[PDB]
């Protein structure tokens, strides 16, 4: 009887591994979208900068 | 293939997978120590220089 049983574990094993596999891509996409955010936070940050020309000091009186 | 043999193996492949997983976090925190360590050594050596202040000065007999 060892072939109909077989088939039966043999489902589970299948099922929970496409289950397993269907979160680890989904865990994939969510970890190399925020790689690639951190790269482009990070340029912005040292580009932005600012220069000073010029030093008045007046009097309203 | 009855679900009977089929759970001790399941067991075996657990129990050493746990018992690896076990051995990398430990040796993971060493080697973070370490490096650790180094730059703090590196630091200290570059800042602990000494100048000469003054003349030098022979007393004859």
């Amino acid at each position: 009887i060892t072939a109909l049983e077989t088939a039966i574990i043999l489902i589970a094993f299948v099922v929970v591994a496409s289950v397993f596999a269907f979160t680890i891509l989904s865990a994939g996409t969510f970890s190399t979208e925020r790689g690639k955010e951190a790269v482009y936070a990070g340029l912005s940050e040292v580009r932005s900068s600012i220069e000073i020309k010029g030093s008045v000091v007046i009097i309203g009186e």
